[PDB]
């Protein structure tokens, strides 16, 4: 399952940091490096349209501050991925600029449907914070089975 057309796409999330999608892009990088001549072509223009619009449109604000790794840190965790920061900001752009409203309506082509627990069934928890033995049993590492009672990470996550 996770292993689908996903990983030809690669493209960035707005909570993802960007070189930790960028990673996985370039394990497909590493293995189809046949024609490098238009591979590196792409990717040069792959990996910032690669990004959430968010993050592409900070690498342009931020490049003459942000050398390579600065902007590459810049686009690790967009406003912190689990931070208040970016929930907030959310919010000050959204009374800023009308633009939003805009992405708001675009929100409706998007499946915006991983907000369901994906352990309980519904919407009413996201399944990043509710840690809660429902059923599936191991989510972890079986996914499909494994005892979630035992399932101890170490050298995984
Ligand atoms: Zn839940
Ligand atoms: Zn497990």
């Amino acid at each position: 399952m996770y292993s689908p057309t996903s990983i030809l796409d690669i493209r960035q999330g707005p909570k993802e940091p960007f070189r930790d999608y960028v990673d996985r892009f370039y394990k497909t990088l590493r293995a189809e490096q046949a024609s490098q001549e238009v591979k590196n072509a792409a990717t040069e223009t792959l990996l910032v349209q690669n990004a959430n619009p968010d993050c592409k449109t900070i690498l342009k604000a931020l490049g003459p501050g942000a050398t390579l790794e600065e902007m590459m840190t810049a686009c690790q965790g967009v406003g912190g991925p689990g931070h208040k920061a970016r929930v907030l900001a959310e919010a000050m752009s959204q009374v800023t600029n009308p633009a939003t409203i805009m992405i708001q309506k675009g929100n409706f082509r998007n499946q915006r449907k991983t907000v369901k627990c994906f352990n309980c069934g519904k919407e009413g928890h996201i399944a990043k914070n509710c840690r809660a033995p429902r059923k599936k049993g191991c989510w972890k590492c079986g996914k499909e089975g494994h005892q979630m009672k035992d399932c101890t990470e170490r050298q995984a996550n």
